[PDB]
């Protein structure tokens, strides 16, 4: 039956789902210590499923409100909520914080039986580190001859409404339709799952210091939903609006929200367009249609910075105010301006898209034998393919990048060499030589104090480095550009100072 079974040490919540879902919540710690789905225990028995590594101690209450059961766990700065609906094999959750946890990240982790749930979806065994030997920190492993990381399960938050772990008789998915309290914007990615040897971990990283570009946000994180299937795959259309009736702290209901609608225009139409709104309280985003039309998700009232991307490259920024119960009509337009192009390597999309190893980097370590050579490589404009240009240059792996290009006598005037990047590590930034002419050393970029390129990430601050080339420095015939990554810092191989490339353009 749908209901709560109480003992001194626990509440057993029964969702009354057709294929059975009961779970045990510790009244002392708020740990999920047992999960029975279709007569089968799914929960790792040594460690609970919980926020972080455990709340440790919490004040726990359970109540029925009609066809809903709510479990509340209170700590000093964090309230954890679990809500179930009669008939549904889902643990709905929401996490209310007034401060960032001590550890400096906010995650939920489900620690589940890896024999029954060995697989990871949608990306496969790339995040299975079981039987792996660490090759970097304690988060990148070698399994046989293949490199592996929990990070290789990651996905841009804008595209991460569902990820799961699974076996032949059970599937457990995270359903994620509310990223408003997270940090890093639409292109932030994070750890999703990890079969690490003892159990298979399923996550939602509400926030983290993994390639973090923003301050943390307080208030209610989620709702998020952990779905339990036999062999089905749950839709991402899961109604959580019943949270409005359960006095969830920090919860703002539909009627407390407003929107922004309009049309974005002017950007590169070969790319997906994204509109992004943020302030200290909340962040929202949406893809636009191919005509540029957009309607924001339901937004908390307030004033927001509004950004228009082609790919992950901001072409315009603006400000907008949202009122509860109304739609603010707000258009946005803009484009990337350069000049008359001599050559262009890659595209202005805020990604290493198309470069050598770009597709692999998301799902493996740069040391992986399946990677193509890092170089040093000479890219000759007109003969070399884009997949011959390294996605990253490391001070101590493939430094420098040499570019060969032909110019006509009509192209010997003043130019700007533009070096567009996505993300830096250890102070990495480019200094350019063109023929016998050396550009200035730019100052160190902001340090994000995080590995990235070795952990499947590329979305950083997107620094752009322009070099003014005087007239008559470019010559008719062959020319040479040397891109050196400079930095006062030092490191072994892929942890040496580096940056990931976005686009390299020479224009007049
Ligand atoms: C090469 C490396 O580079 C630099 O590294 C720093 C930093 O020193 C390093 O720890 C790493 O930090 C990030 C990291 O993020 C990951 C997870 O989000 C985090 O929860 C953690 O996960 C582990 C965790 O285990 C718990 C506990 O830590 C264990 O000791 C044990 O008790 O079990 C606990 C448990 O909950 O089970 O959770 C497990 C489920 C998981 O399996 C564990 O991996 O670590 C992850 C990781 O990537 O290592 O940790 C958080 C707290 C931090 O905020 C992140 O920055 O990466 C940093 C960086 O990239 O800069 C340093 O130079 C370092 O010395 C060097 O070795
Ligand atoms: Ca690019």
């Amino acid at each position: 039956a749908f209901g709560i079974t109480t003992s001194s040490s626990a509440y057993v919540i029964d969702t009354n789902a057709p294929n059975q879902l009961k779970f045990t919540v510790s009244r002392s710690s708020c740990d999920i210590t047992s999960i029975i789905h279709y007569g089968t225990e799914l929960q790792y028995s040594s460690q609970g499923s919980h926020i972080g590594s455990g709340l440790g101690s919490a004040t726990v209450t359970a109540t029925q409100s009609g066809d809903y059961i709510k479990v509340t766990c209170v700590t000093d700065t964090l309230t954890q909520y679990m809500v179930v609906h009669n008939g549904d094999p889902i643990i709905h959750m929401a996490t209310y914080i007034t401060a960032e946890p001590s550890i400096g990240e906010l995650r939920f982790i489900a620690r589940l039986n890896s024999d029954l749930l060995p697989n990871e979806e949608p990306f496969g065994d790339v995040s299975t580190t079981a039987d792996g030997t660490a090759i970097e920190g304690s988060d990148v492993f070698l399994v046989g001859s293949e490199t592996r990381s929990a990070f290789y399960s990651s996905e841009r938050f804008i595209d991460d409404q569902r990820h799961c772990i699974a076996g032949d008789a059970h599937r457990v998915c995270m359903i994620l339709n509310q990223y408003e309290s997270s940090s890093g914007g639409p292109f932030h990615r994070d750890i999703n799952s990890n079969n690490g040897g003892s159990y298979n971990a399923l996550y939602w990283y509400m926030n983290s210091g993994h390639v973090q570009t923003e301050s943390y946000r307080m208030g209610l994180h989620g709702p998020y939903s952990m779905y339990f299937s036999r062999s089905g795959t749950p839709s991402t259309s899961i109604d959580t609006s019943f949270f409005a009736d359960l006095d969830i702290k920090g919860y703002v209901a539909a009627s407390g929200r407003g929107k922004v609608a309009g049309t974005a225009s002017g950007a590169d139409s070969s790319m997906d367009w994204v509109v992004h709104w943020y302030n200290d309280a909340a962040q929202y985003w949406t893809y636009t249609s191919s005509s540029g039309s957009f309607t924001s998700p339901a937004m908390k009232p307030g004033t927001y910075t509004m950004v228009y991307y082609q790919g992950e490259y901001a072409v315009a920024t603006s400000s907008v105010t949202v009122s509860a119960g109304s739609t603010t009509t707000k258009n946005i337009s803009g484009s990337v301006k350069t000049g008359t192009t001599i050559f262009k390597i890659g595209e202005w999309d805020g990604q290493p898209t198309g470069f050598r190893n770009a597709a692999n980097q998301l799902r493996m370590h740069p040391s992986d034998s399946r990677m193509s050579s890092w170089g040093p490589l000479t890219y000759t404009v007109g003969s070399s393919a884009l997949t011959d240009f390294p996605m990253a240059v490391f001070k101590s792996v493939n430094n420098p990048v040499t570019i060969k290009f032909t110019a006509t006598s009509a192209q010997t005037g003043a130019a700007t060499l533009r070096i567009g990047t996505t993300l830096s590590f250890a102070g990495g930034r480019p200094q350019a030589t063109i023929n016998s002419y050396t550009g200035s050393a730019p100052a160190a970029p902001t340090n994000l104090d995080s590995r990235g390129v070795t952990r499947g990430a590329y979305r950083g601050l997107g620094e752009v480095y322009d070099v003014s080339i005087p007239s008559g420095t470019i010559v008719a015939g062959t020319n040479t550009i040397t891109i050196n990554v400079i930095s006062g810092s030092s490191g072994d191989t892929y942890l040496s100072p580096n940056f990931i490339f976005d686009c390299v353009e020479l224009f007049q």
